[PDB]
Parts: C-alpha cells; sequence; structure tokens
C-alpha cells in the first residue's frame, strides 16, 4: 500500500520535523501538491533533528513524505492519529537497509498549529 | 483516564521532542522512574522545537510527560502507536486554555533509536 | 479532554461494533448529531459482541459514543487512526470500576464501508 | 514493510474480529506462533462480522493476520494503538482489487480481555 501520503485540510499550516537514526546520510523531501516544498538532510545514530519547517498544505491538501539514501528510495511505513478529535499527527518511518528497525529517518507532521 | 504515561521497554534509549503552539510559555517535564529527567520550555505560536533529548527508559521503563504553564498543569491527551510491529511513537497533546486545540505543547517520544 | 466524539465525513456509512468485558451489563449509546442512532446492551467477561450496526453519519458527521452502567457514565478513552490515508478506525474504551483495564465496553467504528 | 504481524505479551487473551466489505468472498486466517488458530470466511458489502473469536497469544506472543480471496493474498495495511497505556488494538485493512479502499476485509484484535 502507498505510505507517507496524507490528505490535510486545504490552505492549512502544518509542522514537519525529521530525525535520523542511521549510519547513512538521510534525505527527506516533503512534497506539497506533488512538488518539493522542503528538503532536510543529515546523519546521526542519536535521533538528531535533521530539519524542521512550517509549510502550507495549499489548495490540494496533499502532503507526501519521501526518504532517500544515495538516490535510492527507502521503504516507508506511516499512519495518521487524531487525539480528542482535534490534534493530528502524521507519522512516517523508513528503512534504508536490512535490520528493519524503520527508524533510519523518522518524520513527524503535526497540525493544526497556532 | 491517566494520560501522558507510557511503559517503554526497560533500559532503552528513546527520543523526546517538544513543540510549542501557544501565546503562553510552555514547560514540559519528562519523568523517568518518577524522577524529572528532562525539562523543556519556550513560547511560539508557530511549532518551535523547544527541546529535544535522548534519554534512557530506566529499570521500570515508565516514562511520564507533564505540561504546565507557570505551575498550572495543562490538560493532557495521549496515545502510543506502533508501525510494522517495530517503530514506536508515544504522543502527547496539551491544552492550557479554552479553545481546545490541544497543541499548546505537543510532545513526541520515539524508539528504538540507532 | 472530551473522548468518544468523532467527526466523520458527512452522509457516509460506518460500522459500529461493541464488545463487553465486565461483570456488569454495559449500556452503549451511539449518537449521531447529538441524537440516539443505536443502543446496545449486553454482558460478557469474554469479549462477546453485544452490538453491531451500520449507521449513516448524516448531515452533521458528528458521532458520539457513550457507555454507562445503571445510568452512571463510564470513564472513556478514545482515538482515531487512519491507515494508507484511506481506512479509518474510531476506537473507544471504557472503565466502569476500579481496575482501569478500560475494556469494560470496547467500541470500534470503521469506515468507509462497501 | 511486513504488515499484519503483531507481538502481544506472552500468555495473553485477545479478541479477533473480521469484517467484510467486498463483492468477493474474504478468507481471514489468524495465526498464533505460526499455526492457524482461527479462520473466518464470508462475503458482504455491508460490514458483516464474518467471525469473532477469543484466543491466547501463548508462549511466543506472535499473532499474524492473513487475508486472501480464492487463494490470492490481499495487500495488507496495519498498525497497533494503545490508549491510556493499557487498552490495545491491533488493526488490519486489506485490498483485493483496484479501488484502494483497503476495507475488503478489516480485522481488529483487542486486548486485554475480562
Ligand atoms: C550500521 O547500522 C545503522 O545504519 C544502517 C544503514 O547503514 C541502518 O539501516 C541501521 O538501522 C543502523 O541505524
Ligand atoms: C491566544 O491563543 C493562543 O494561546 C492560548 C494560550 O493563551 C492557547 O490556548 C491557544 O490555543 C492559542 O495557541
Ligand atoms: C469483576 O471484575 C470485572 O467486572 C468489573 C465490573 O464489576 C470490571 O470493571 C472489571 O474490569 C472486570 O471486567
Ligand atoms: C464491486 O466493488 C466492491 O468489490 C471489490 C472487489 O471485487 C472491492 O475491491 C471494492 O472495494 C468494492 O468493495
Ligand atoms: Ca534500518
Ligand atoms: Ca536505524
Ligand atoms: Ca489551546
Ligand atoms: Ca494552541
Ligand atoms: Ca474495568
Ligand atoms: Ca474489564
Ligand atoms: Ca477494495
Ligand atoms: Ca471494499
Amino acid at each position: 500500500a502507498t505510505q507517507g501520503v496524507f490528505t490535510l485540510p486545504a490552505n492549512t499550516r502544518f509542522g514537519v520535523t525529521a530525525f535520523a537514526n542511521s549510519s547513512n546520510t538521510q534525505t527527506v523531501n516533503v512534497l506539497v501538491n506533488n512538488e518539493t516544498a522542503a528538503t532536510f538532510s543529515g546523519q546521526s545514530t542519536n535521533n538528531a533533528v535533521i530539519g524542521t519547517q512550517v509549510l502550507n498544505s495549499g489548495s490540494s491538501g496533499k502532503v507526501q513524505v519521501q526518504v532517500s539514501v544515495n538516490g535510492r528510495p527507502s521503504d516507508l511505513v506511516s499512519a495518521q492519529v487524531i487525539l480528542t478529535n482535534e490534534l493530528n499527527f502524521a507519522l512516517v518511518g523508513s528503512e534504508d537497509g536490512t535490520d528493519n528497525d524503520y527508524n533510519d529517518a523518522v518524520v513527524v507532521i503535526n497540525w493544526p498549529l497556532g
């Protein structure tokens, strides 16, 4: 199944933050309406924040997280969770290797802000 | 029901990261085995990463998040989600006022690391 | 925080299923737009299905689950999860006693159907 | 990533319940410690509970859900959620066609029981 794709309310500001847990340098691209809106990269085996930004979901509401290492797309896992019918988390993990820890790049999207 | 309390695997490294979305300065306390292990603070209405830290879950694995605004405890909402039976997120939202957006301090705990 | 309240897409069919794990008979009310849409009653300490019903979210999209024993409201916990940006679960637990297992009546709402 | 596989605590009672939403007959097999422990079959486009059962996770705690339509495995999506650090749901969706509603067989595992 498709992973790392989320439908947000239109024209809504959301937060996106990425962490790294890998010997490989991670590249995280955040797409809004199929176009790269933010790119984060870095390397850490200690959950270092490799990027954070506030973006706008625009008129499509379509937000996609892609993770790549040495040009090769990582395998993604994702889900959305809503707390008290108000607070949204869109969560992404990724695997770049063979140990299947799925934490090599971790991405957290949250809304609403403000 | 109790919120912001999570049982992690014992003696395990986890990341804890806090975001602020309020006019009030937020104070986030992270307790490990009922003792304060980290404290983050900041003020933003634009999802500032007011703190992030790697901690060890200790002997019991009990991790608790508490949020306050100048000594006044905020109301908490929380859940844990596990992706591909491997990647864990413990999620916390909090409300310091009356608009019930529950984003005033958002806390994300993730494991495993490395 | 308010629990057991969910916003569904308008005019959408959804399934609601209730399980019992308590010595007390559980009374489960499902409200749609603040009015009774379904009521289940049953007792089991072995996860028996005490009700299942296909409902329509109608014009409001507001769905609320209430659980009580002899008219006294149980404490609720709830969250919504979305898989592959398509499949929705609205989940509810309830506690009618002191042991805090939160399973006394468990309610699962799922959509889309068909 | 692997989907539909969950590690439960060893020797724990759990409920498993399968719903059908497809023109095709669904077969749901539930494996514990790699051995079929329950099997449900049925066709519905109205969220019929094609089976529910109570099982024990045994010494391994390994539970796997498989879904097939006349001998072809459906594509699975899954996640586990925990509310108030106590109530667990292991959730499975599956797709047997092209529309990607991922509801063709839906399986919900819940614990604790009693
Ligand atoms: C050395 O192992 C680390 O780096 C590899 C990539 O080389 C990851 O897949 C693995 O999970 C570890 O984080
Ligand atoms: C002014 O409104 C903002 O600040 C208050 C606290 O004063 C929050 O509760 C609210 O959600 C907004 O973030
Ligand atoms: C006897 O214990 C059972 O019934 C009570 C209600 O009396 C529940 O609260 C409890 O979790 C058990 O299911
Ligand atoms: C006719 O459409 C229905 O049946 C097909 C399988 O034939 C499913 O994939 C689809 O989601 C619908 O439930
Ligand atoms: Ca890895
Ligand atoms: Ca890793
Ligand atoms: Ca608020
Ligand atoms: Ca706020
Ligand atoms: Ca109870
Ligand atoms: Ca009970
Ligand atoms: Ca389908
Ligand atoms: Ca279907």
